[PDB]
């Protein structure tokens, strides 16, 4: 169990409060796979190949943590890498009744499969990545928010 | 991280929807700690003394798991067995912000202190130790809903 | 299904909430039971034999409704019934995850009984039995809130 | 009241749930109309056609069902059916405090019309159409979550 | 503090709700900027003329209520006019955990800048704009819900 | 509007987030009664007169802030100041269904009686009261949570 977790999200873009996620279930887990989603349905601020750079980027200190670019059923992807836990992140504005609905969807679709909940620091409960995209999207200083070396590569464009 | 983690609560009575979590988060770690707060407060249904007992007898066949009874902070506790990681369960009727606040609180207590949810099986998402109550309270049957091993115990008192 | 129905609470005191419930629910089935549960547990203002007569005088206008006390489990009243259906009220202070937990308590226990929810009319979603009680505990005026002709049986005892 | 319910949903596709639900209210009232919207500001995965070829194929069972295509004001709609209930469904998921708003603005336009709340069974407590279409939508197994008679109508496109 | 409140909205279109909170919150600022966005993200049923019109009409009556147009930053909105307040309007519908968010967001932003949260009459607390939009787009008569000075504005187009 | 507003609670024990509301709280009022209840219901962990003397004194430096204890009904003491205005916070851990009921409770009382809602600092968005007395009733360090000139009054009773 302990052996490989998967930690999927869209990343449009990667906070403080993700790379909080990534520390704490990187120190838990031998690997951890961060899975890069297309999220197409959402149409995501950044690209595939801006979304992947900034967290490859942001996560280069943590020699277990491989980011991969997925556009496929989450349940599978974790059958593929013989994976038996989701890694998922909770905040104060986490719709948690849909968290849970989707954990057990995957369970359902994948009898092994868990799915596991961390905490950002209390310092970053209050951010999601709509914050972090209406500050970009309104001209706004989101310096504060996300990892100070992915900041260039999100302020462009 | 790996070493130990603690799976703190009062437990009047332990449910199937905790014999879950146990379960999981015990494959996750080398040793847990299932610790009973005497919670004089609250007013528990069993004295701390039962709770012990009932939870020692439904965690028999986890080897990697041991039961104690505590009457301090949470967070000392855990500081007691170098304990970096708190172990809670997330269900349908759980009080999502009250579980984050209890989080930032131990941490607050405890800078080392991270806490990490698991979900239980789909057929006890529903459970609650306080649904529990009402039915005994009732003369219900309760059996469905708690270890066989504590069933005995728990209904004449 | 529609020969009898159950509106179960603890009714401490009824208000004008509970009477939109019931009015509206008997119309639903042939006969409606209002059942007050003793709660002893929950420790009411009012004593479960001046609950049954406060609400027995507030339903004389409803031919077919009638009022019951019970010390018992609800799951097995129903059965005794041969009820099939149990009525609840839904408000805006309601704790919703809560009501689904006790339906499907109450299925499992008595596995012909489903959970039928209504709601009061506008002026009296934002009643609650329990904001009653702090009025009449603080000397307020909650004539506005309950049927009158308990008004008289509250404020003084 | 009991002669006439109105059931309206997208139904983007059927699910377990919404059958619970047609099963329950089909029972309480001498004729059920299903009233299949549009839902053009939703998007649908499924045209109205396959949306009401798989609701009539789902309830071909219940005999006092009839299925409709709809357009309009829901109020106006059971004010032409004579009906004074709408029929609507209550799962973990749902926007709990948004159902009771829709609930008092059908009611301010036709002062006839109440909203009823049935629960799907504990099984599908969890299934919500929004699932279904993201099984569906990633190439996943939905056929524990509809009925399989309109499975082959789904899977395709 | 007291001198200069911004009241931002979409205000899609005004509604007696909006209207409670512009009496409330203009009788305790010198001075109340109402600031209608573009919410070109939010894809508006009214177009800014429309909604600049109908609020300037709804508010006739206020002397120390000003309406402009903004497609900026609120944080550097409120630094432009000196502005230490922005006004939000609270409903049962409300997202309460994201209008946190949302004042902690302006406030790492502009560190002058609180927000303060006033309640519409209970006749309104069940008045959104989405409701009244949900009205209109279905043929509905919304003129209950809105000004009846701006019903005519509204109700072509 | 402007000329009194109250700020009603149990204050058991005032916290910093309590701070945080008087000191924004009262920038917008000529005068701000801080109100502490009796709230002998909710068996408060300190005495009416200990609760008082402990706001007093962490109120002192705030020249326009006065601190009474109160006995009845809120909306008639709101009457006896002529205030048209009750202050309330809102925290993550609120139950903000039942702020809004107090809010139109208070109103149906006292119909010149509106509530208005402050946030306290994101450092002590996650403080309630009910969290500081756990931690005082389990010996804990709360110095962090509370105003110092209140701690040597707190710890040992």
């Amino acid at each position: 169990m302990q052996k490989i977790g998967i930690y999927p999200g869209t990343f449009d873009p990667v906070t403080n409060g993700h790379i909080d996620i990534i520390h704490r279930s990187s120190e838990l887990f031998e690997k951890l796979i961060v899975a890069v989603a297309h999220s197409s349905a959402k149409n995501p601020m950044f690209s595939l190949d801006e979304r992947l750079k900034m967290i490859q980027l942001a996560t280069k200190s943590f020699k277990n943590v491989e980011c991969v670019a997925f556009e496929g059923l989450l349940a599978n992807l974790a059958k593929e890498y013989h994976c038996k836990v989701l890694v998922r992140g909770l905040r104060v504005v986490s719709d948690f009744e849909y968290e849970l609905q989707m954990g057990y969807a995957n369970k359902s679709l994948n009898h092994e499969l868990e799915t596991l909940y961390f905490m950002p620091t209390l310092q970053n409960a209050f951010i999601s990545s709509s914050i972090v995209r209406s500050i970009i999207a309104h001209k706004g200083d989101a310096s504060h928010l996300v990892p100070k070396e992915i900041y260039p590569l999100i302020s462009k464009a």
